[PDB]
């Protein structure tokens, strides 16, 4: 049979007995996504070129991707009455719901990852969604949550097509977005990554500021000390597309720490915390080295973290790596 | 004033006061391109899932949609793609004096990860009075009267090479339009990043062994340059386009002349490059220099902004 | 605040405290309907004439029908299912079954989809109301007991129109996003309108009640200004046309259709239960449509809906001439 | 073979030789029709009602609509190179083209006709007529004085269920359909001709008090036919494109007439009379005033208004019939 999204996601809600407002986030949130692919893919772009003239171009044809991103997904979330507080990278403090508008929920979010998107490069968004804990009054502290308490992550990629990987306790499925009806299509059911790949993926331009246990396993990746072949390469450079080649192909994504960045250089709470959750749902791993991603907890909400993640064997030789460096 | 691509190249084709020929044979290449940007979005889908009760791969749907595309456009004579072991001849009622290389969907083995995707295509007019035949495609690259790709990206663009120069056309889905969004393109005159699958490093030749150290360590005390490799040839060559920087795709034990094709692959980004002021080099010489003896036959390819390519070839000259 | 169908029938059924079986079927049927507007509006032809090499209205109903039976099939909401296409009810497979009888028209093209210009997607849904094994009777039940109706017009734009208790709201289909946005909330109709639309062709097979009425409509015996005359000849067209501007909408029985052209299930019902919920009239000319107890899945009905001042001045010839 | 507007309209200019401006033109009309047809399908109205935080439902959207439409071909053929003069529904007075932008042609249109029509929610549509400038005078409303038979291309598009180009020439009337899916129009009915005669009449029957009496009497032999034939269906939709795509595609009659309250019709003979009796005399039907072929007339008002009876032959000459016996 068939599946969307909305039903899916309707269905699941019915099973765990809920009350409907963690649905109504979801739905609002994939209506926020559809938004998003439309803009990305660059739709109404023949009116800011003047099509119509100089006098046909709006305000939101106007706007940055990524701030009309943030305005959609923001938006959405607002009106659908499940959240109460907010964290965007785009906002330096978290947004705190209108008393009106209301609900448990508090959603971390990347909007448009990658955007920095002129080469056409895949773009993504970003989400982890927790359940406010506090009975004090909402505030910035209710974001400050592990990343073991998310009731739902995952993330939209933009690429050759548009695809939702969603993550909850029942797993992670994936959604395929079908442009001619605008839904989103049940497509890949409980995803689980390899135990192991063959390929690895980070920036090795700023080779000379590895750690020195980041250098040894690239090696070791590169000249394999057993004489098996070497691992392939990939590094798009925009973490959505990075990450779910990740999850679709095996393998392992590093964005570690070193020397000049301590902690990194991704941002825990919408950028970290989301993969890490996707990645242990799907019987993967995702690490700082020192701690699982999901077992940090945030004293800041823009804070970064460093992150290696993806099939279980290749992370568990990095920790292998790293612990004899330590 | 706005333009598409449709009125661009018509107007260019006026300007040469040509026949119409290359002109139809543009517009069909521009509506294939449309009909894969609608397929590699997965327009439809819902369909081969099931919603209404109860498909061809997407490679091979490219391969038909540029096929007959060019053969309706009774524009070509031979058209070779990467599909195909042997060059298909048009039959004579639909014989144009067109011969197009190209590779329908680029990059399309990792399809399944959602990786950026594209189409490359290169534009001879064949020399003969003979009889046309798979040796009409054995041109080197400085022949190409036409070349480019679409990138089916986050946005799809087509970029479109010609003896005017370069130009980018973003398609607006709404309308299903190539709009005209950077004409007479160049690129940078040195870049920041460098592209390349750094897996074969033990199988690299000591010059790119030593250029790729050079990126990492400079020995000019600037900043080390960055690196991506998307591993699809259409959306790495399309980033050096706009940003600059450099791609490589040199030989190793796997592939000991290359891996990238040069009549479908190599010669159609190496003339983008030399239109918008760039490079593309095998190492010994210009990849639009090199005369092919077989359709299907590989070559190095470094490509990109001039400053940064010359500065591969004199680490290669030092090995040579 | 914005709205979406999807957001909106969600609210309902949460409001409503109810299972959210309804809300499955709503959530189906809406996505039955994005797929019927695409089609309809031909995306995809290019491959149906040969772009990627060598290798109909009747098939664009077919495919409307399958749609729907599909996602209402795979909704696991419903147990019965009336379509214009089919001749005998469809019974759900037992292990899908839910609560739920929907009748429905999933195209209108056979007719005219040849000449562009409108077609609709009707659809009715009661809840079962016999603990019998379900069966075609469980279709057989008056208008009166709709849970909702509407319907999807696919004119110059996509819109639905949703009735259910709470009222009439109209949505229109953004196809950047496939979303169906909330324009129109608790929509009522004009008391009295100034277009009347029905088939005129018939003239000469028409009763001498609505002879004299729509003689009224040309030549007003108040001399005021004439009604304008519009006829699509799509009931989704001229019904939705009435509901937006007010008038009055007539498929009568006439001398060669004495029991009516339109079908009472899938067309009169769901129309009727949209007019009144948006204070409008819906008449056979003897009775209101949804009191009518049908005893076949596909008979027809005469009907006459629009503003109520319009339908009441046609009853009032209409019992001059009982 | 599959055949596109765009390869069609450039093959056609390869065989008649011209220059490419008419080819030119044309391109640019496509493509105005193809972003008319997405802002009628209403692509972005989320955006209009608030998804991205900001709404903006003001003023009239049909309104809106409309002139976006006019927008929309105004700047593709100016833009095109290949105008000087521009006579529009919804302008009062011609538009001249600057001069660095002139070409030839001079084209009259009704952009989109939301506002005038009840049913802007069944169809809309776009009707346009190419003319070639006669003279070598400096470009004015006199350039658009033509009578319709001076027409080198008219034609129209419908937004209905689906979007359908409708280009009449010389070569004759060729129907294509917008495939959204890659924003192409694809030949769907090459040649087509009209019925000889048909069974349908369309026209507004509220105006019935104040008919013509030849009007009054042809209607009602539709009605009641003499020979106790088969009455006609009627059908109108009030959208001129609708109502004209219909009697072509299942043949029939449409009626715009004369009457002592409108002596000229209603609808305008620049670019609504003309384009439509220009593509019904090349698909074999007609397009009569009453007294005189539509095409014949010798405007000398941009905006003047004519009567306009078309449709197959044996139902307008007919129509004919019965207009003589009352005159
Ligand atoms: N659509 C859904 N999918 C998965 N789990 C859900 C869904 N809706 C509710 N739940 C679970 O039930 C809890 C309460 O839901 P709610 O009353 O909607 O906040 C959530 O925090 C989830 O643990
Ligand atoms: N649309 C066009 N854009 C650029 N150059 C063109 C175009 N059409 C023709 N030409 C040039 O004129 C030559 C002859 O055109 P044709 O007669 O169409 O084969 C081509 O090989 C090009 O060198
Ligand atoms: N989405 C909805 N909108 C309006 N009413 C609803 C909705 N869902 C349920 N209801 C009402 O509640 C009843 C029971 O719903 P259910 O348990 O889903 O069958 C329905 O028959 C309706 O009367
Ligand atoms: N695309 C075309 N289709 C049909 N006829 C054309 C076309 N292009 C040019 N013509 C004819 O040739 C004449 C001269 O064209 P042009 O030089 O483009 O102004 C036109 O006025 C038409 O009669
Ligand atoms: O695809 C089509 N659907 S349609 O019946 O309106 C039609 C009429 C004519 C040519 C093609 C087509
Ligand atoms: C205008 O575009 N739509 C309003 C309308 C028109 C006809 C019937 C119903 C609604
Ligand atoms: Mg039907
Ligand atoms: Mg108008």
């Amino acid at each position: 049979d068939v599946n969307t999204l909305t039903r899916f996601v309707m269905e699941e809600g019915r099973k765990a007995r809920g009350t409907g407002e963690l649905t109504q986030l979801l739905n609002s949130l994939c209506t926020a996504v559809k938004a998003i692919s439309s803009a990305v893919r660059k739709a109404g772009i023949a009116h800011l070129y003047g099509i119509a003239g100089s006098t046909n171009v709006t305000g939101d044809q106007v706007k940055k991707l990524d701030v009309l991103s943030n305005d959609l997904v923001m938006n959405m979330l607002k009106s659908s009455f499940a959240t109460c507080v907010l964290v965007s990278e785009e906002d330096k403090h978290a947004i705190i719901v209108e008393p009106e508008k209301r609900g448990k929920y508090v959603v971390c979010f990347d909007p448009l990852d990658g955007s920095s998107i002129d080469c056409l490069v895949s773009v993504g968004t970003i989400f982890g969604i927790y359940r406010k804990k506090s009975t004090d009054e909402p505030s910035e502290k209710d974001a400050l949550q592990p990343g073991r308490n998310l009731v739902a992550a995952g993330y939209a990629l933009y690429g050759s097509a548009t695809m939702l990987v969603l993550a909850m306790d029942c797993g992670v499925n994936c959604f395929m977005l079908d442009p001619a009806i605008g839904e989103f299509i049940l497509v890949d059911k409980d995803v689980k990554i390899k135990k192991k790949g063959k390929i690895y993926s980070l920036n090795e331009g700023y080779a000379k500021d590895f750690d020195p246990a980041v250098t040894e396993y690239i090696q070791r990746k590169k000249f394999p000390p057993d004489n098996s072949a070497p691992y392939g390469a990939r590094y798009v450079g925009s973490m959505v597309a990075d990450v779910h080649r990740t999850l679709v192909y095996g393998g392992i994504f590093l964005y570690p720490a070193n020397k000049k960045s301590p902690n990194g250089k991704l941002r825990l709470l919408y950028e970290c915390n989301p993969m890490a959750y996707v990645m242990e749902k799907a019987g993967g791993m995702a690490t700082t080295g020192k701690e699982a991603v999901l077992d940090v907890i945030p004293t800041d909400i823009h804070q970064r973290a460093p992150v290696i993640l993806g099939s279980p064997d290749d992370v568990l030789e990095f920790l292998k790596v790293y612990e004899k460096h330590s």
